[PDB]
């Protein structure tokens, strides 16, 4: 039995996050938008030459 794992108790550190998949990342690729998205994602939407495209999660 072990418990106090996860949680914001309180801890000196911040960090962002996927939107779709919502995983947990070092460095999350921030659009023009803002939103957070992985290569996984981000390349799903971004195959294409694309450049000129509005947010796919607003
Ligand atoms: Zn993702
Ligand atoms: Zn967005």
């Amino acid at each position: 039995g072990s418990s106090g794992s996860s949680g914001a108790l309180e801890n000196l550190q911040v960090e962002a996050s996927c939107s779709v998949c919502l995983e947990y990342l070092k460095e999350p690729v921030i659009i023009e938008c803002g939103h957070n998205f992985c290569k996984a994602c981000i390349t799903r939407w971004w195959e294409d030459l694309e450049r000129d495209f509005p947010c796919p999660v607003c």
